[PDB]
């Protein structure tokens, strides 16, 4: 059923034991936040956009709420060196997905990341399954689990 690269991040849910989490490719894009909320009924907050930033000694994870905007001067505080966004030639030879569907986990490495805090302010959310049409429903504290990351301010508001 799914392409190929949202069978990649079901199969990553599988094999960290969250296979009861379920990717979905759907009849609606989901390739911004907006229109993966539109897609669910979900609140744009409740969307998870994994963003990739390149550091000096590698590369980092920041799940961002779709209600925020990613600060980058925080962001390089948290690392503690200088970050900048991967080009989307960059997002693919890291990640092994292409920007419109860069999932949680996945990846060609684990990358170490940050959770922005406001997306524990909501029961479930939304993650890219991979795709610009795929999704997956988690709890914050599942994606926590998933992705080890560390709570933290992120947003520029
Ligand atoms: N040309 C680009 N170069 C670098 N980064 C980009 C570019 N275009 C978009 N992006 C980044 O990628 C983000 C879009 O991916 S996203 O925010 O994670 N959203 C999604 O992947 C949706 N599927 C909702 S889950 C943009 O907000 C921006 O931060």
């Amino acid at each position: 059923s799914l392409s190929p690269s949202a069978r990649r991040v079901q199969g990553a849910l599988e094999t960290r034991g969250f296979g009861h989490l379920k990717v979905v490719e759907l009849p609606a894009s989901t390739r911004t936040a907006k229109e993966a909320a539109q897609a669910v009924g979900a609140e744009v907050g409740q969307i998870v956009k994994s963003l990739v930033f390149v550091g000096e000694k590698g590369a980092y994870l920041f799940l961002v709420s779709g209600k925020n905007r990613l600060d980058l001067g925080k962001a390089t505080r948290l690392v503690g060196g200088p970050l900048r966004q991967a080009t989307p030639e960059e997002v693919r030879e890291l990640t092994g997905f292409a920007i419109g569907g860069v999932p949680p986990v996945g990846h060609n490495t684990p990358l170490p990341a940050y959770l922005d805090e406001d997306l524990l302010g909501y029961p479930e959310v939304w993650a890219a399954g991979g795709t610009p049409r795929a999704l997956f429903r988690a709890t914050p504290k599942e994606l926590l689990a998933l992705t080890g990351a560390q709570v933290a301010d992120l947003k520029e508001g």
